[PDB]
């Protein structure tokens, strides 16, 4: 049960913030039906990973 | 009678940073019906299991 | 049990359960028209990094 | 007027976090037509409950 | 007129926590149409109550 | 020309309105086939519990 | 170098918020998923928030 | 020769924030699920927190 | 051992951000519940959120 270390949690910071990452969502495809598929990681989120990257 | 230890905490926060984890979520299957289904975790899951791991 | 408190480490026993992936709630699901009906979910991923956030701070 | 107290406040918060307590909610009947009905109360606010209750 | 002072609040939040109190929300009524009617205090605002309650 | 600043006691007295129940806000509600109107409805509970949560702390 | 507002400027647009005089823009329903927008006035939670901004000033 | 906005120039942009001279891009019904871009003012809650900074300067 | 973004590389980050440089995708309504990707401009709270970070530096 590997544990992240600080340095690989700024790592995978780093990849969200650089626009490199997606997630998973639920869309639309008519009538109520939905799809998952994947899309970039948002604007919010991606800055939340730059705020941490500076305080870092 | 389990209490969660600190580091079986990070152990299980990893699983979820690294991508490797699923919620359980209601999908639409059409005209209001949904279905139980499970989708990956969310990036902002993920950044908050991120800092968390970052400030052990 | 009108009086009963939870103390500290019932408190973490519970937020265990939670983390552990062992716990639901309930909650509101489409069944078509408009029309919905209770239904148990698996506590959310969100309400899990929670209780371990908790069990980390114990 | 009556105040609550903290070991009333404890005792109360003890309910919501054991999942004994209920809430008032909006539930859709068919096109549009919504009706009040009781769900248990949620995960996120027994936790929250939880929290309150590791803090005393 | 008036002012609220803090043991005045500590009643007012009691109410809420012991579940004597109500607010007004829209609920659908069908095709699109809204009423307004009241519901009990939802569980988060009711623990918000206890939560400032048991800090008094 | 000097604007108007709330001053201490106005913003308390503001609040107790709030907390009271005695103030209303404009929102939108539905009146049929994705229409809309305005109106006003009371305050909701939580913005006169973050009133009276202020009022408590002053 | 642009405008840059001071401290009281800040509590007299506050207190304009607080004292119910301003508004927002927001879409509003006109049928069938269509939307248009239009003004509203600032909610009781803003109007909180800039009360509490006042409050600590 | 690449750009980092320094402290007074941020109080220059939250200031015409905090004015209503700004806008952003949302998505707005046009009917039966379709929706298109628009414009809109900047919301009140995101121009009082314009002020919230403003007032912290 | 891998790339990890220096402070000042962080602050230009923000700055494309709050200066409406940047985008976001998102989904859209296409019509009867169907949707698409698509760009959109990042939000004003987003905006802030980078302009309060900037004013922090």
């Amino acid at each position: 049960k590997k544990i992240l270390q600080a340095n690989e949690v700024l790592e995978h910071l780093t990849r969200i913030a650089l626009g490199q990452e997606k997630e998973q969502v639920l869309m639309g495809i008519g009538k109520g039906a939905e799809t998952k598929t994947h899309v970039e990681v948002s604007a919010k989120d991606r800055i939340k990973a730059l705020e941490l990257l500076g305080k870092a």
